[PDB]
Parts: C-alpha cells; sequence; structure tokens
C-alpha cells in the first residue's frame, strides 16, 4: 500500500489517475 498523495496538498489519492489530473490541472493560474 502506497498512497498517491499530493506534495502541496497533503491529500492522499488512492488513484494515480485523479492524482495525476489534479497535479497537472493544478496549473490553473490563468
Ligand atoms: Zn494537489
Amino acid at each position: 500500500m502506497k498512497p498517491y498523495q499530493c506534495d502541496y496538498c497533503g491529500r492522499s489519492f488512492s488513484d494515480p489517475t485523479s492524482k495525476m489530473r489534479h497535479l497537472e490541472t493544478h496549473d490553473t493560474d490563468k
């Protein structure tokens, strides 16, 4: 078991897919 957590969020995603979208769409400054 290894939680796919976000380095900035501290939130553990149990799925690499949504942890992926969440990490790439984190780039929503504009
Ligand atoms: Zn995040």
